[PDB]
RNA sequence: GCGCUGACAAAGCGC
């Protein structure tokens, strides 16, 4: 199951929201 | 395993 995959590239914009 | 919601979760739900 891909929650890895999917979470790396979505965790770098994700924290550049709150940011 | 790859998406897709979610906490950048776990879990779910497609393919």
């Amino acid at each position: 199951n891909a929650k890895t995959r999917r979470h790396e590239r979505r965790r770098k914009l994700a924290i550049e929201r709150d940011t």
